[PDB]
């Protein structure tokens, strides 16, 4: 539970505004609905088990407990998950994401932490990056000449290249404006 | 299912190189694992599968003082899917289709750009094409929130200005997926 990422999005969704397990969905599904695609069996699901821990009360609204708005800023706090799915590619890394949320309920949690999380995670995407950046001048060299196959693969690549210089740019943009907080 | 997401990117895998069980996972995680993340158990099972279904092929070359390896290769009528798949059209029924960030079609059309070939470029174009004016329409509507809820980003503290970074995100991806968008589209006007 405290190593999933959706119970946390939703104790951010509660400590903003209290609201129903429908009310919730509803609520999740414009707020931070365009980074996370979770269904409404999910957000139930995930409730049921934030009650197991008391981190949401029976107020029938939810309401976020200390022990919840507590498991938020360590949450928050938490730093780069060696274990974390994904790792190695702006495009399979989930912690773009969970930044997303970090960044949304940073009243429960500190900027601070969240900030280091920010440069850890921009150093990532250069290691990303300074390897498409080798595939590309020791694979793709003269990108002029390239037909189709070729072509097509020097394409693809260039996606790649793309999501991690925007990851970068976003994570700079991100860590500019924690620094003049 | 049969026809899902990750059967078409191992037809595509093994249209580029015909290879064996670890030959397979190792070579996806390497090219097409950077967009796709598939465990190697689920690479085998799609395997088994289209082994089934006679879309892949298996040989068992000869190896001296080795384990004699068994080679999967695309067939005939998988070569056929591949490219009945390419030419499909996006779904309008599939999930988080209205960001860059929560939608798949990015990821369908690299399988797709990869395997493509002389006769299916034409019609991946056309998706290429239909994917950008939806990205348009999800960039269109960021730049309104913005407007309407984030004019001025200067007077921003706190969860108003947590809150803009993160909508500044979802412009950026937008704006990041159009712009490959039109290099695939150019890079096939020729
Ligand atoms: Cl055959």
């Amino acid at each position: 539970p405290e190593f999933m990422a959706l119970p946390h999005a939703i104790l951010v969704s509660l400590s903003e505004q209290a609201s129903s397990g429908y009310e919730l969905a509803r609520r999740f599904d414009r707020s931070i609905g365009y980074f996370w695609t979770a269904t409404h069996q999910q957000i139930y699901r995930t409730l049921r088990v934030m009650e197991n821990n008391n981190w949401v009360r029976a107020t029938k609204v939810y309401a976020i407990s200390d022990s919840g708005r507590a498991e938020l800023a360590r949450w928050i706090a938490e730093p780069l998950s060696p274990t974390r799915p994904g790792r190695g590619s702006a495009l399979t890394d989930s912690s773009t994401r969970d930044i997303a949320v970090k960044l949304r309920g940073a009243g429960y949690g500190d900027v601070a932490a969240l900030y280091t999380q920010v440069t850890a995670l921009r150093a990532e995407r250069v290691k990303s990056l300074d390897t498409y950046r080798g595939i590309e001048k020791r694979t793709f060299a003269d990108p002029s000449a390239l037909d189709g196959a070729a072509l097509h693969q020097y394409l693809v690549l260039r996606g790649g290249i793309r999501a991690e210089e925007s990851a970068i740019d976003w994570l700079d943009e991100v860590a500019e404006a924690l620094q003049e907080k």
